[PDB]
Formats: C-alpha cells, sequence, structure tokens
C-alpha cells in the first residue's frame, strides 16, 4: 500500500515534472477549475491550487483519500480543494471544469487501464477546449542486452573459478526459468543495456477522437532498428514519455537513458538470448492491449525479425 | 524460484563459509560418508566430497534435484555423489552416515522450519558420534533504529521543503501502515542501525536432547540492555549465527555487523516510535514458535519493557 506512495515522492523526476508542468501552465489554469483524477494523496491538486486554481476537484477511488483530505486541510486549502471519494465515472461535480490533470500511467504506460478513466472524465466534465495535463504520450521500444541478466545467467558458468564447483549447467536452467516465461517483467536499465537507437513505436494524443476503442483493439505501431555491437541480445524494452503542453514542453520520461523513475521500464525477454553483431538489423511490432480477463492488466503483443531470422511472436502478461 | 538460489550463490559469507567449514573438517571427513539434508543444488555435496569423503548422498525435496544430479555429474562425481530425490524422513540410504551437512536456515534463523528434517536424519541416519555440520547455532536480539525507516517516515514531514506542499499527516498514516501491523519484516541493516549491544538470547547445539520438542515450544530467552544515544526505538532486530566445528571454529554470522547476507535479519517493529536517550534500560524476552496452522511459518513472540515504560507485549508472524 504505502510503498507505492512513498516510491512516488521519492521519485523527483515524476513530483518535479508534475510540479512544472502544472506550474508552466498558470496562465490556463489561473483563476479556472482543475478536476483531478485519481489524486491520491492530493499533491498534484495541491500544486494546482498553488499554481493559482481558483476551485480542484481531487476524485480518488482507494481508501487513500482521506489523506488527501487532511494534506489539504494542513495546507489551508479547504476551502478551494475538494476530495471526493469513488470513481470519477460516478462522482458529482458541481461544475464542468477548465482542466484535468491526473497521473494515470502505470508500468509500461498502460499497466492498471487507468488513461481510460481519464478519458470517461474528460467527455464528461471538461469544458469545450479545455486543458488535459499531461497532453499526450509516446511509446518506445529498444532491443536490450540486459547487463545485470547477462551476469545473473553467466554466474553459473563462473562458479568454477570462484568456489571450484563447476554449476554452468544451472546457466540453462535459470535461462528457462528467466526468459522462458511469458511474463512482462518491470526492472530499470541503463544507457548501458540499450542495444540499438530507441524507436518510437507509437503516439498518444490524449484528447484525440477513437482513443479509447484504440485502447481496446490495441496501441501499438512497428519498429526497426540496427544493433550498435555485438552482444546477446535479451529481448525489448518498452517505456513512455509524457508531455505537459506549454512555451517549450516539458517531458517526463522514463527512459534508461535518462534519470531513473519509479516506473523503470517493461522488458520482453526472449525465451533464450540471441547471439547479434554490430549492424544486425531488428524489426518487429509491438501491440499493447488489454489482457481479455482484465483490461486493467496489460497485455504486450511482439513480433520481432533479428537479421536473417524468421519473424517470431511472443505474447506478453504483465507480471 | 531461481532468484533464491542466485542470491545464494552470489552470497560469498554463506557459500565460502561452508565451503570452509566443510574443508576445516577434512580429517573427520575423509573416506567417511556424508548425507547433505536439502542439498539444492548441490554445491555443499561436492564441497564434501572435494574435501575427501568416499560418498556423499545429497537428499533435495523440491524439484531442482534434477540440477544437483547434473552439476555432480558435470564435476565428474556421479560415482561417489548420489542425488537422491524426496524428503529426507523417507529416503532409503544404503547406509548410515559419518557426518550431516546441511544449509538448513531461514530467514530468522527458523523460518521453513527445516532444522526438523536434519535432526530427523540425525537421529535415523547418522552413525553415533557422527558429525554434523553446521553443529551449533545462536540468536541475537538488538534493539534498532532503522535508519531508513526513520527517513522514510520522516520524508512526509520534509515534503514541504522539497515540494512546497505540507504532508506531514502522511508520516502518522505511514507509521500505521509500516509499523502498526505484526508481521516480521526481513530487511537488511548495518551498525548505524543498532542502538544496544547485541544480546545472546538462545544457543542451540543441534546435536542435544530434546531440540525437537523444544522447537515445538518455542526456542528463546530473556535479553536486557542500555540504549547507546538518543534515538527513536523502532523495534528489535533478531539474527543468527552458526559455527562449524574445528582448531578455532568458523562462523557464518548474519549479525547486521557483519558483511551482508541473502538472510539479511528478522526485524520486528513497535506499533510506532519510542524515543529513547542514552543509557536507557531495554529488557524483554524472545520466543521463536511455528504458527499453529504450520510450524514451517515462523511466530516471534516478544515481550519488552522500555526505561520507566509498562512491559508490553507484540506477537509477530512471518510476512
Ligand atoms: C506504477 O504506478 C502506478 N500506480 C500509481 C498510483 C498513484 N495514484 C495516485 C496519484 C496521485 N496523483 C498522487 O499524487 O497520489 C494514481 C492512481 C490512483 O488513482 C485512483 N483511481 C484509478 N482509477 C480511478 C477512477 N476511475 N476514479 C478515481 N480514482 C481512480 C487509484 O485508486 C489510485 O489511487 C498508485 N496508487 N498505484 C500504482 O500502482
Ligand atoms: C532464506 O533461505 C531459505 N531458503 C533456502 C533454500 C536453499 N535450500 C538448498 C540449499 C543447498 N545447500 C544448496 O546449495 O542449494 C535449502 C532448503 C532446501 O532443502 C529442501 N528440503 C527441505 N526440507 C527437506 C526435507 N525434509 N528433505 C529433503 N529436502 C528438504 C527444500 O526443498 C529446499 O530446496 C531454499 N531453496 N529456499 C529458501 O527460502
Amino acid at each position: 500500500d504505502v510503498s507505492v506512495h512513498e516510491e512516488m515522492i521519492a521519485d523527483q523526476v515524476r513530483t518535479e515534472a508534475y510540479r512544472l508542468g502544472i506550474l508552466k501552465n498558470w496562465a490556463a489554469l489561473r483563476g479556472k477549475t482543475v478536476l483531478d483524477v485519481g489524486a491520491g494523496t492530493g499533491i498534484l491538486s495541491i500544486f494546482c491550487a498553488q499554481a493559482g486554481a481558483r476551485r480542484v476537484y481531487a476524485v480518488e477511488a482507494s481508501a487513500i483519500w482521506q489523506q488527501a483530505r487532511e494534506v489539504v486541510r494542513l495546507n489551508g486549502l479547504e476551502d478551494r480543494v475538494h476530495v471526493l471519494p469513488g470513481p470519477v465515472e460516478t462522482v458529482e461535480l458541481p461544475e464542468r471544469v477548465d482542466a484535468i490533470v491526473s497521473e494515470w500511467m502505470g508500468y509500461g504506460l498502460l499497466h492498471e487501464s487507468m488513461l481510460s478513466s481519464v478519458l470517461h472524465a474528460r467527455t464528461k466534465w471538461l469544458k469545450e477546449g479545455g486543458l488535459l495535463l499531461p497532453a499526450s504520450a509516446e511509446l518506445f521500444v529498444a532491443p536490450i542486452s540486459d547487463q545485470m541478466l547477462e551476469w545473473r545467467l553467466g554466474f553459473w558458468s563462473q562458479v568454477k573459478q570462484h568456489y571450484g564447483v563447476d554449476m554452468s549447467c544451472m546457466e540453462s536452467f535459470a535461462t528457462r526459468c528467466l526468459m522462458g516465461h511469458s511474463e512482462i517483467v518491470v526492472q530499470d536499465l541503463s544507457g548501458e543495456d540499450v542495444l540499438a537507437r530507441p524507436q518510437r513505436f507509437a503516439q498518444l494524443e490524449l484528447a484525440r477522437a477513437g482513443l479509447e476503442q484504440e485502447l481496446e483493439a490495441g496501441v501499438g505501431g512497428r519498429f526497426r532498428c540496427s544493433c550498435y555491437g555485438s552482444a546477446p541480445l535479451h529481448g525489448f524494452a518498452v517505456w513512455f514519455q509524457v508531455t505537459f503542453p506549454g512555451e517549450k514542453p516539458l517531458v517526463l520520461s522514463t527512459s534508461p537513458l535518462h534519470p531513473a523513475t519509479h516506473w523503470k521500464q517493461a522488458l520482453l525477454y526472449l525465451n533464450e538470448p540471441v547471439p547479434v553483431e554490430q549492424d544486425t538489423d531488428i524489426s518487429g511490432e509491438i501491440t499493447l492491449l488489454p489482457s481479455p480477463d482484465n483490461p486493467r492488466r496489460l497485455r504486450i503483443l511482439l513480433r520481432y525479425k533479428v537479421g536473417d531470422h524468421e519473424e517470431k511472436t511472443k505474447d506478453f502478461a504483465m507480471e
């Protein structure tokens, strides 16, 4: 429970990006009304009030809504920030709003399926031409040679050199266990793990017509790239950024090339490592989907072709 | 599954202590027979063969026994290390053995209740006067001021100074969530978290008559100590060491004052922090017990008295 809220507030990239993304829109928020969808402990609703909003409706479905209300009171804002429990789909606000703010992104952007609630609130409560913060999201994929995974798998074949016992057979076992499943793995990588230039495979203008239907059918696209050097290819990492409109937009990124965040990246491991070399061509397609039992659980459909190998498919679901 | 075996082999304290604890007993093992209870991937059975044992029976109940057999084969030892699947309580060995080795310790020493299987194998299969490795275990307790916990709880009251929003109310919420439960928390501490001299509260000679019954009734004892300085007392940490007989015995320790191991320590948090000062007297009693539904789940009964406060009790069970 509180672990996730701890990780959020200790996430300076997330917190400062929202703080400044909101403050950057002071001109659009001053004297206006805001709806914070999934307000959690309330910090984004306070940010909006501090950016000058005249009234903020902080809607939160989880039990932690009570803490938001106390946060509001401690900051002297009970007169203009109103905390409302329950789902935004049935909350009753006294008025439509000039802006929506929300921290709706999950692991792999869409795990938890929360973007649909923001879109429902936009259709229901946002005035015509109103503001959404963030306004867009972009999805990226890169092939990876996960250095930590390479070490963990390879260490079994190093036991002879550290303890005098050959355990190299455990490398294959570990490979089957760690790579031969179909779960999305959430882990943080660094630039050292990125094996080719990251590719943007989709862009979501959050206000765009039809996005609700696109989320049900699958969001994604094709990609192509060329490997930087000789390495074991372990699979692909997927991450996102979101953009707050401005006049140079502020981007909150979850790329392994950028400061770590609590979203980490979503890793899609092949069943076993594939050796590649400099300039090995990799192409494929990535689709993010709801799981059929539960649209809130992220599913990722991967098609990929490595060099001259045949195209393969692997269908992943969130761990 | 494989995560735990990875953490074991990457644990140089654990692995090197067993390696040298076994090699230290070359005189007792050479040309003799060994039973490795819960042999897992087999490294301890190989160590014994390398210490000169003529035959080693590696008994492993989990599915990973097949990897032990392949490890044995890769090291050319299939003629004298025999991997036997299933529980040691019903394995059939062709002979009684001169020694038992086992890595039976769990979190908080006794979580998983495996020591009972080693004791069953001792009674059933160990020759009279035979060797047990390790031969003894000692249990320690210290009051702690968990610096990481102090930071995590206190950070909510620091949000005003980092983001301009008072969130100090979340400190109390977080305290209730992180401390006001009755779960044993497994976490690694360091010497900076230790608030008084650690106290040995029990010693287990593993070969001693009656230990099986003592494990069912509870293992533990009283302790008393005096605080080093002014700090918030968060509770107590429990850890262990085991000793391999020799001629100066080798000790494998899980103390926070010693190099980290995969056992970490077992933390027993009070419902809320208690301020203490230099020389505040703390006394109490710690009992490790089986959980009533499931003797394999560790239960810890804590009685404690801090300074002039009344004695309190808190009954914990493994997370
Ligand atoms: C890996 O990051 C994912 N992640 C994120 C959060 C953070 N949470 C608070 C953010 C808030 N800016 C803050 O400052 O606390 C966002 C989701 C929150 O929105 C709530 N929510 C969802 N659907 C709703 C609906 N239809 N109507 C109303 N509220 C709805 C949900 O209850 C949760 O509290 C979480 N808590 N867990 C997670 O795993
Ligand atoms: C926090 O550390 C706890 N920890 C430890 C282990 C390590 N494991 C292998 C150690 C082995 N030296 C090696 O080198 O792999 C020990 C327990 C192993 O003993 C097996 N076992 C238990 N009761 C048995 C019975 N009555 N007869 C036969 N085998 C029995 C059990 O199947 C397990 O494999 C684990 N695997 N998980 C855990 O959490």
